[PDB]
């Protein structure tokens, strides 16, 4: 089998994307933040603190006809921006464009973090990355790509994010009408439980490829593009008006200026960000400074191939038993 389903950023200056899920009997639909970069599904529901709810949609699980409570079991997860949330856990029918998952964990939160009560438009995340990241206790549950693996046509999910428009995310198959030329495959490490990979080089606008590995990890839930200190001081340096602001938090530039583009490489294919994917937008709305798409990762501690990085190319998550990466441009 197989699933195809619309995702849509979540504002004008792609901070996130949303996909819509179906939980349940009959189904609810909840719009959830497909995460490479966690393993746990979890959503608002009947059970969160009422405070801390917006105008979120939640889950019901006393609604739902299949939905199982798993005795004992708790969750709590802690992401790198400092949100946080906890609940307990339920199994019940979970269905992405049109692929459904029998029994699949869905995590219910009893609380959540003030940023997450603030984005109404998140009404939870589904985790991508591997199951050995998840959060349930005592025994970690499957994310929903694993529990898919046995019916799905291909073991494979791809990511087709949009520049200021809606992307798709394909469970199980590779829709060859929406790249150009071919994939290129890397490995992927799984010690850290990521989908983990290493760079061959980098080049800023139509300057020379420097090869040097830069190991990092594709991370969906991420915005920006984080990467090391000096490779970043190199990009902005072919900025006139550049500088890295400590009141902002980073590189910061004058919305006016005509960004060079960012290439990374992949084995021995180039994957080129267009310059205006890396001008994330104004500061602050009617500024005239805006803030850098690329990053340091220096203060995270490792290099994430966020949105900004994705949103460029066809990404596919090859699942099988030695799972790969593959980056086609588009
Ligand atoms: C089991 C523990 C795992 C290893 C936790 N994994 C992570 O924390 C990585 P993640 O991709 O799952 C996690 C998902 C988010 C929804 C919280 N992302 C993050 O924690 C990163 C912050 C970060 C990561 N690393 C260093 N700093 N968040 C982000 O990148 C958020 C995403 C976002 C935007 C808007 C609305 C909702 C969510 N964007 C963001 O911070 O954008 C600005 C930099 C412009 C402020």
């Amino acid at each position: 089998s197989t699933g195809s389903a619309t995702t849509t950023p979540i504002d004008s200056l792609d901070d996130a994307y949303i996909t819509p899920v179906q939980i349940g009997t009959p189904a609810q639909t909840l719009n959830l933040d497909f995460d490479t970069g966690s393993s746990d599904l979890w959503v608002f529901s009947s059970e969160t603190t009422a405070s801390e709810v917006d105008g979120q949609t939640i889950y019901t699980p006393s609604k739902s006809t299949t939905a199982k409570l798993l005795s004992g079991a708790t969750w709590s997860i802690s992401y790198g921006d400092g949100s946080s949330s906890s609940g307990d856990v339920y199994t019940d029918t979970v269905s992405v464009g049109g692929l459904t998952v029998t029994g699949q964990a869905v995590e219910s939160a009893k609380k959540v973090s003030s940023s997450f009560t603030e984005d109404s438009t998140i009404d939870g995340l589904l985790g991508l990355a591997f199951s050995t990241l998840n959060t349930v206790s005592p025994t970690q549950q499957k994310t929903f790509f694993d529990n898919a693996k046995a019916s799905l046509d291909s073991p494979v999910f791809t990511a087709d994010l949009g520049y200021h428009a809606p992307g798709t995310y394909n469970f199980g198959f590779i829709d060859t009408t929406a790249y150009t030329g071919s994939i290129t495959y890397t490995a992927v490490s799984t010690k850290q439980g990521f989908w983990e990979w290493t760079s061959t080089g980098y080049a800023v606008g139509s300057g020379t490829f420097k090869s040097t590995s830069i190991d990092g990890i594709a991370d969906t839930g991420t915005t920006l593009l984080y990467l090391p200190a000096t490779v970043v001081s190199a990009y902005w340096a072919q900025v006139s008006g550049a500088k890295s602001s400590s009141s902002v938090g980073g590189y910061v530039f004058p919305c006016s200026a005509t960004l060079p583009s960012f290439t990374f490489g992949v084995g021995s294919a180039r994957i080129v960000i267009p310059g205006d994917y890396i001008d994330f937008g104004p500061i602050s709305t009617g500024s005239s400074s805006c803030f850098g798409g690329i990053q340091s990762s220096a203060g995270i501690g490792i290099n994430i191939f966020g949105d900004v990085a994705l949103k460029a190319a066809f990404v596919v998550f090859n699942g099988a038993t030695t799972p790969t990466l593959g980056f086609a441009s588009k």
